């Protein structure tokens, strides 16, 4: 608790600064503790060399890693509330050579859950998408890497489609939002409530609606593709970052690639880039030749506008203020399932969805850069694979 | 006894109302309470929030469940007997954030099953759905969701030809209805009695007509075929969204189309729309553009009555009372046989049926909307054609 106590002083005066990351690092003779304060870090505290293993086991409780695990990265999420300082907090721990380092960033305040119009889809992937998940039933997809906005996509589904008329049921892992109309159930692998014990009650709880938080089990893979197929509508996250590999993601964790077919309605994988500031917002000129190797038509590459903020601090540091989201949304069709019957590959699939008109995340970031949203820069860094 | 009085009276309501199941929802503020009513959600009432754990005991009681454990689902059977009622109950308990949910399924009885001539074939189906089930052997499947009404349909033809000179045999997960003149058979894990290891034992039994309530694995897909092959008459539903896909579905599971094409009688898929109430009911003026863009001719624009419930009493706001079904009826002829073997598609497939004289879903749903049975909706609603 002398640990506890610091801990929990450390991130109440990084909310109250409105800092963005804290930063406990081992040194030679003690461990450094740092706070990113308008985009550089600055010096907070000094803790003595004995005290470092003291402070990781509390971070790691909190973001519920493994404390005996020291020879590898985790990542984690801190959902911290302590009074009048609630804060979203991203943990990361690295083996450094003096020890576990921790880095945890503050996460910018969730605000409220949108309506579908207002998740930043492209005017025509977006009717795809408004396509998708009004599907009376099967499974529908959604992934992206370690803080995507997944289930923020999700719950902003569920405030769509679910309607009084409907039983939309939900396990989670842990419960987010208090979203009405619904009914939410936690994890609990105390008591034995598993997302594979939880997902088989709800078949006997007369569901229409059924989101599953996250499939990380054959078991909860097997459960909620049979729902799908039975006649229930079915809203999962995966962590993967190819809206295709999804599909191969389920093979194997034990789905029968006949039963992933007939269940999956589409698979959307989302990236966030950082907005641009539009007060210090400029405009760039961007080489064709970088516009034409990105697949952008020819006939377009004359209007030509690319843009990035020089900076305030409005931004603070970067040119950066909020973040927006980029989208590739593969819907199943009769020649997808026509592949994934067959041996497929996530390459093969993509492109039997690009053509047909599948636009990709590349092509939805460029596109969303060229209206000033975000740069080049943000769109190539999270669509290089 | 106040929570019994509740109890007591919901299920009252329930009953009077044909009403499929009973929610019983803890909310932040409240508990809800919801009716499925033709299979929409209702709402029934709003109970004070302190009253949840008073009601949720009264569930458990008749159901025999644990009243200490709250943090784990439970369920339950009842037969349930007040005044007049006489009804079969399955119960179900589920933690949520709120507290425990609860939802009560009233079973129907063998009573409930129709007449064949009750089961809303529109006149050209219902001659060639009466050839097919009248057929020595071969594999009839019937396809759609769950709550499409494929259990009323398999025993209503039950009803019409398991006559006594025959044996009819029973593999049900679970068996639902208790059947007079037949046999039947319930799927028991524990004991290893599996669809398959059921089935496999029918064919030393002496059938004559076999009933698959289910077929889910591939080895089931397999014998119920090769059961068919040989000279007997096989009832069995599959799940898929069009009746094709049933052809195609049983390939994809690993049966040879040779095997198909050489077995199958035909496939059913099927939907349930509702009914317009008939106290709401008010004759609609069609609008001929929205009936064009559906494919209706100008013939059938003439000739077209179209009705919508205005919501009564009796229909607690709708505008619909009751169910009716709508047909896509696949009948095997020797095309369809050829194009199942030379692995046609689906599609393919669907279209060769259609000129051969097949109704699709979305055709039948529109059919007996213009005789007012029920309403243009709810034929989109319930078809993706
Ligand atoms: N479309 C969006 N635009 C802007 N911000 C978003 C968007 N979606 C999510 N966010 C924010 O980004 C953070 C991502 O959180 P989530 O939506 O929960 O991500 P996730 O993919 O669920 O991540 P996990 O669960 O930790 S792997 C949250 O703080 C959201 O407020
Ligand atoms: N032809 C019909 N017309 C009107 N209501 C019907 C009809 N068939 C079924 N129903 C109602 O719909 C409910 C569900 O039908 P079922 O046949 O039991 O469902 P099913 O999901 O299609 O088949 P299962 O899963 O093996 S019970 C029945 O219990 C009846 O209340
Ligand atoms: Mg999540
Ligand atoms: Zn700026
Ligand atoms: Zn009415």
């Amino acid at each position: 608790s002398a640990a506890q106590k610091f801990v929990k002083q450390v991130i109440r005066e990084a909310f109250l600064q409105d800092a963005s990351d804290i930063h406990i690092e081992p040194r030679q003779n003690d461990v450094q503790v740092r706070l990113r304060i308008d985009g550089a870090l600055r010096p907070y505290s000094t803790l003595p060399k004995g005290a470092l293993n003291a402070v990781i086991s509390v971070v790691k409780i909190m973001g519920g890693l493994n404390i005996a695990e020291k020879r590898l990265p985790q990542d984690g999420r801190v959902r911290y509330r302590e009074g009048a300082i609630d804060v979203d907090l991203r943990l990361s721990t690295l083996p450094t050579v003096y020890g576990e380092k921790a880095v945890m960033r503050l996460l910018k305040k969730a605000s409220d859950i949108p309506e579908i119009e207002d998740l930043g889809f492209a005017p025509g992937v977006f009717e795809r998408f408004k396509e998708v998940i009004s599907k009376p039933y099967g499974i529908f997809l959604i992934t992206g890497p370690t803080g995507s906005g997944k289930s923020f996509t999700t719950f902003s589904i569920l405030k769509r489609i679910a309607t009084p008329d409907k039983n939309t049921q939900t396990i989670e892992d842990p419960v987010e939002y208090e979203i009405p109309g619904i009914n939410q159930t936690q994890v609990n692998p105390q008591a034995g409530l598993t997302f594979a014990r939880a997902l088989r009650a709800f078949l006997r709880q007369d569901p229409d609606i059924i989101m599953v938080g996250e499939i990380r089990d054959s078991e909860t893979a097997k459960i909620a593709t049979e729902a799908a197929l039975t006649g229930h509508l079915v809203i999962a996250t995966l962590h993967t970052n190819d809206a295709a590999q999804a599909i191969t993601r389920l093979d194997e964790m034990g789905v029968e690639p006949f039963n992933i077919s007939a269940a999956l309605i589409g698979v959307l994988s989302q990236r966030l880039v950082r907005r641009v500031c539009e007060h210090c917002k400029v405009e760039v000129k961007p080489d064709p030749e970088t516009l034409r190797r990105l697949g952008l038509s020819e006939a377009e590459i004359q209007g030509a506008r690319l843009y990035k903020g020089m900076g305030c601090e409005r931004c603070g540091g970067t040119g950066y203020k909020g973040r927006y989201a980029i989208h590739e949304l593969l819907v199943v069709d009769d020649e997808i399932r026509h592949a994934i019957v067959a041996g497929k590959s996530a390459t093969e699939i993509k492109e039997i969805a690009r053509r047909k008109g599948m636009k990709t995340l590349r092509e939805d970031g460029l596109y969303k850069a060229l209206q000033g949203i975000t740069t080049l820069e943000e769109v190539l860094a999270r669509t290089i694979e």
